[PDB]
């Protein structure tokens, strides 16, 4: 037969009797025909027919297809079509064709086998379809054993070939359409070597999200979509997925499975190298496990099938829990964050590939300064990102600040509601000549001229704006002519290499020489820039991270260094008191800022010992140096200490027992508490083997929970003191 | 008085039927038989209101319309007018004359498929068979009070669904409906970044209810439709809906998605930039967490065409825990509520408009 | 890949005891990959030589076009382009067989694998049945096939076409050192 899901492209038989009706229509029509496409039907535009269908190849067939079932006898709406002489025209031809594929039940395309003596509209080798080769043969030829679970696309073999939803590699930034990248290339290349690496050739380990390891698969791509790829690497392709129509399916089960097995089976037969790694998977299973393929594929590995994984490294630890051959299969990568000292670069790079988003100018430098200043005030936030948060954010707030330009915008809020005001009421009063108040009609004169120059500012405003237009904007077109060189030498064209490269260099930095030569100068302000029309981090970021966090104004500024100095020297003016503790405290803040000192773990010192005293402000006063919301130090009991450890501030239920808020205490705390010092009783009275477990994380400044997560951040102190 | 849109694309045809030729002439109906596609509507296409006869949304066999182009004269384009020999103008009366239906006047197939056996010359011909059906394209069409009083393409011109089914969400302003209710605007004016930015623009204040969770969007919408922004809202606009376009029925199932199906494709339509939420948490969840709008999402973060609010806040972080999935990928929090003197200032604001309403 | 392997074995257990909680020899088959994976490292695209050289004689080759226009290249400019092409053809020939080194050497080599590969297909097929007391049924294609393929083998194997680069090859440890790997 044809499928079940024939109803598409079966639909346009009462579709053709559409005009009216019909008592039945024929086999020789129908909205398959044009199927799902408005030229020559799927198959015969492109999916089975496009270039072998003969006939009908675009409005063929199809064009003038129509005149037999056009209009009806009398049918207000009695019957719409049927196949008649038609109805048993494929049935044999149908399931006939078919043959053994590795499939299920009869074929469209299978009903495609044979066409048909004559039904259709057209001459070519015969009165049947289109014209010949196509739909049995043309499928057989172009494709087999592969339709759809129960059916597929209406009338016609169907137009569905490549998984549903795809996520693209090859072709996807193929225009460049994704960004380049720097990162951990070979550190990624050395993996992505090893994802050859055979026998066992994934990645399977990862670290932790958020950086761009996605955008490292791409930059992994890159250089294979470069295409310079080890042979047996050198063809692939994947869409690294994660959902489907799945939830598509009611109450079923494993639509993924449907699409997702059949997926397998797509990407089970050949398609020479094309990789399959779709990506969370790891994620997912756990409980309420789905087996996408967490069952099968760990045999539908099977030949040569190729998925290569991205996560979270205690998720991962998460499924060595689960483990099993989640041992195997898997193979290990890590992952990193860097130094913004390595990160300035991507930071540098593409900020202005994206600034053209907020088609601005970009500052420097200190921004990243300030950005890394900033890191450390966001820090349970990735790395690069950060930027990109601040970036945009800045470039918002900047936009905002800027690209709004309401600069001009309050004036002209106030002043065009500030130019006819005060205007008709200033001309007369009762002392003329007399000298009460001689000043009385000076009023008006740059009154008039309120709005009235701010049209020079409005000029001006618009003016170095296009100023800045011409700066920017120019230069995002301009931009693209190396831009989309660099990708337009995709074929190694010479066409490429000189061409545009011409097209580019006599014009590029003579046009980018034009745009700050287009800016002259301002006496207002700083150049010809008016609201300067770049970004000031500083400036950008004061408020950002105040409207992230609270009053820099300090903060304004970094020295600290000297307040290492001065505040120290005047902690006395804050609390007068011991004061060498203040030194080796500050030193050890010297210390803390040696890193010259080992970089091991925060600062020990002393106990001090008595209580409900300077101890306190001592105990406090700390971060009023640094961090300066001493509100923050997190606390123990000796007390709390007993005999057999629950202790929930660390580790707590870790394994299989009750609860999981067990331990976070500090952790998540730690964690959006990345600087801080604890309590404890005095810390003294604590008990030992805690004092052990204590000292046993309290000493190596380089921790992971007893939950399995990260700890000392190492830069946050802790002493106690007793 | 009215139409010139429906009719403009059904009756006003004529001055597609020529650019300059034939004042009173119909060698070209249903403009000019040149125009549009059988897409969402408008055009040539596959019928004007309802046609049945050839392949549906397809204007022409071998080219799509362009059919009897540069009629007999020269540049005889405002004689005065008439499509239809003289009943070009009264062909604005034919579309409740068949009326399988449309609307009573000024529609695609209302003007052109007003001449029952007549469009303008071929013997009438554009999607049709005889009249009174106005089914085929008509409901296909979604035509049947597809009308209304909004500038709009009546029966071609436009098509519309999620455009249909739908609320204002932009206009609702510019007529001016609600007032400011000054307040949190900085913030919002903060958050006006929050449209614009490249990566999770979507900005969730999950804040006080009532005005509150309202008057925000609102102002801001106001902030909107004032139309100073340096970018976007020039080319952007907005989209709100829960249960708010056509059903939160029951009938069978799906209807999230059967809503979807607009929400699906509801501003790849690209009609300027359409972007922002409908309010609800467990509308923006789902059914338990369901897929409505949700599981898809992404897509639509691939789709990008973003929503904005949120609600008040825990179920945020009950969310947020249950997962931030998207919404770690989502971006926005809130303030909650000001205080005493400066609202009551916008009430001393908000003082006479409902008093005077009362005056 | 061959290599000496020799020191190469004595990694193992070197390494082995190095990370030896995994299972000593499917670890130390480990390095078996970990080997290739050094080779694969070494050989990327290519083995290393030039997909390295890369760096420079095609980045001289981007020399060679990469400035081809700018706003005038004739005689005496600024414009640089041509001058790479008088020099790396020499160099980038010799890619050519250094290109072959490994792959006309792959070439072979691919027959090398196949060759008693497909001997462990035919001398099984010859043991297709040879376990049934079945004899010349495998005789009868393994006449010659023995010694023939083990002929070419040995006709093959004794091919080298080093200059004498590095041992009876051309690249096959592709230059590739276990001891760095
Ligand atoms: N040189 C670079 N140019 C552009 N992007 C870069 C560069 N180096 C790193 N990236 C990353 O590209 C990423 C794009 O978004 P990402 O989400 O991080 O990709 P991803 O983080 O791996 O996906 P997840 O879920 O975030 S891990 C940014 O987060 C950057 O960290």
């Amino acid at each position: 037969q044809f499928t079940e899901r024939a109803l598409t492209i079966l639909t346009l038989a009462q579709k053709l009797a559409s005009d009216h009706q019909h008592p039945q229509l024929q086999p020789i029509h129908i909205l398959a025909a044009f199927i799902e496409t408005p030229e020559d039907g799927s198959v015969p535009y492109l999916q089975n027919l496009i270039e072998k269908g003969r006939y009908d190849y675009d409005l063929f067939k199809k064009v003038v297809n129509r005149n037999l079932v056009r209009i009806p006898q009398q049918q207000p709406a009695p019957a719409e079509i049927t196949p008649s002489y038609a109805l048993g025209k494929v049935l044999q031809d149908a399931a006939k064709i078919q043959k053994q594929q590795k499939d299920s039940f009869i074929a469209q395309d299978h009903i495609l086998f044979a066409l048909f003596n004559d039904s259709s509209i057209q001459q070519i080798f015969k009165e049947a379809q289109v014209d010949i080769e196509a739909i049995k043969q043309q499928a057989l030829e172009l494709r087999g054993n592969t339709r759809i679970d129960s059916r597929g696309a209406d009338t016609n073999t169907p137009l569905e070939y490549l998984s549903k939803y795809a996520i693209d590699m090859t072709e996807q930034a193929r225009q460049g359409k994704l960004d380049p990248v720097i990162g951990r290339e070979e550190e990624i290349r050395s993996t992505i070597r090893v994802l050859a690496r055979r026998i066992k050739s994934n990645p399977c380990l990862i670290g932790e999200p958020g950086i761009g390891k996605t955008a490292i698969i791409e930059g992994v791509a890159q250089r294979i979509i470069d295409d310079d790829v080890p042979t047996i690497l050198q063809g692939a392709k994947l869409f690294s997925l994660d959902l489907a129509a799945l939830t598509a399916g009611a109450k079923y089960k494993g639509d993924f499975e449907e699409r997702f097995k059949g997926v397998l089976k797509e990407i089970e037969e050949s398609k020479t190298l094309i990789v399959l790694f779709i990506d969370e998977i790891h994620m997912l299973m756990g409980n309420g496990k789905d087996d996408a393929a967490n069952i099968l594929k760990p045999a539908l590995s099977r030949g040569q099938l190729k998925v290569i994984g991205a996560t979270t490294n205690n998720e991962y630890r998460s499924i060595v829990e689960k483990d099993g051959a989640f041992e195997r299969r898997f193979q290990k990568i890590e992952v990193a964050e860097p130094s913004v000292r390595q990160t300035v670069a991507i930071l540098r790079g593409l900020q202005p590939k994206y600034e053209i988003h907020h088609g601005v100018r970009i500052l420097d430098s200190a921004l990243v300064t300030a950005a890394q200043l900033a890191k450390r005030y966001l820090p349970y936030r990735r790395l690069p990102d950060s930027a990109l948060d601040l970036v945009d954010i800045s470039c918002a707030g900047v936009a905002v600040a800027r690209d709004s330009k309401p600069e001009e915008l309050d004036s002209k809020e106030r002043q065009l509601q500030l130019i006819q005001v005060e205007i008709k009421a200033l001309e007369r009063d009762e002392d003329a000549d007399s000298t009460t108040k001689d000043r009385l009609k000076l009023a008006r004169q740059k009154e008039a001229s309120l709005q009235e120059e701010l049209e020079p500012l409005r000029q001006r405003y618009n003016e170095e704006k296009h100023g800045h237009e011409e700066l920017t904007q120019a230069k995002k077109k301009l931009d693209e002519l190396e831009n989309k060189a660099l990708d337009a030498e995709r074929r190694y064209d010479t066409a490429t290499a000189a061409d545009l490269r011409y097209f580019a260099i006599p014009d590029i930095k003579k046009q980018i020489e034009k745009l700050e030569d287009q800016v002259a100068e301002e006496e207002r302000r700083a150049g010809a820039n008016s609201m300067i029309q770049n970004v000031v981090d500083s400036d950008t970021i004061s408020e950002t991270a105040a409207r992230l966090t609270g009053i820099p104004v300090k903060k304004l500024s970094e020295s600290e260094n000297e307040k290492l100095i001065h505040m120290e020297r005047d902690l006395s003016s804050e609390v007068v008191g011991q004061m060498d503790a203040i030194k080796a405290v500050s030193n050890a803040v010297r210390l803390s800022r040696s890193g010259l000192a080992n970089p091991r773990q925060p600062a020990s010192f002393l106990f001090l010992g008595l209580s409900g005293s300077g101890k306190t402000e001592l105990a406090k006063k700390v971060a009023g140096f640094l961090f300066n919301d001493e509100d923050m130090m997190i606390r123990v009991d000796c007390s709390e200490l007993s005999e057999k450890y629950a202790v929930s501030k660390l580790l707590g239920t870790t394994a299989g027992y009750v609860g999981y808020d067990e331990g976070g205490f500090l952790t998540n705390q730690l964690q959006y508490k990345p600087y801080s010092v604890l309590l404890f009783d005095e810390v003294e009275k604590a008990h030992p083997d805690v004092l052990t477990v204590m000292l046993q994380m309290l000493d190596d400044g380089r921790i992971t929970s007893g939950q399995g997560k990260t700890i000392d951040c190492s830069n946050c102190i802790v002493i106690m003191t007793s």
